[PDB]
């Protein structure tokens, strides 16, 4: 969704530590993978872009969701995201557990 | 612009530490409160939007620019950034200096 798109109303920001470019590649296949494809279809899913830190080390998932409520009573109680999260979290090359920051857009600075 | 658009080369995202949800407050409320009207006609600008942790821990900016030369050249080399950071630190609530995350959008899921 557009950033300040008034439909997104919780925002979940999770970074995983990588070895390097190449795990940072791999992560990034395997989470936008196209077995991800239900999240697509989840009531109050809006959008998950995945990044690649420009020294190689992180990976990070901007993500926006209607409510705070649809990410947790719908993607989190689906049986799916624990099978991702075992997945993502032990791929070769990850120096730690993911990291995530819950929170809300409040404000946002645009072009005219 | 719209997460996963082609246009967005780079990324900065921006953590301000913060005692609260009352500084919380504040600090978006001056982040949008005029000092940065220059940011907006600044070539390569694409937006700055910014949240509320859930927990009141923090400020975070999600900011698109077209490529790193944009904001390097027509930000970061500046005088009025240094002017932006200055305004943002002099705040009371404030914990500790921002950190900062820079990235490249790397792969993204979208709706259907
Ligand atoms: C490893 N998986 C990928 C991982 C793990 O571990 C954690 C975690 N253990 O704290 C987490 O919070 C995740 C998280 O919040 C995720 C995970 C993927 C994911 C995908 C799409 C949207 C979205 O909002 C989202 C998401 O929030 C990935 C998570």
């Amino acid at each position: 969704a557009e950033v300040n798109d008034p439909r997104v109303g919780f925002v979940a920001v999770v970074t995983f530590p990588v070895d390097g470019p190449a795990t940072q590649h791999k992560l990034v296949e395997l989470a936008t993978g196209g077995v991800q494809e239900w999240i697509r279809e989840v009531p109050g899913f809006l959008s998950a872009t995945y990044h690649a830190s420009t020294d190689g080390t992180a990976v990070v998932n901007y993500a926006q969701w209607e409510s705070e409520q649809a990410y947790r009573v719908n993607f989190g109680a689906d049986p799916r995201s624990a099978e991702l999260r075992e997945a993502l979290s032990s791929l070769p090359g990850l120096m730690g557990p993911p990291k995530a920051v819950f929170m809300t857009p409040r404000g946002a600075i645009l072009p005219s």
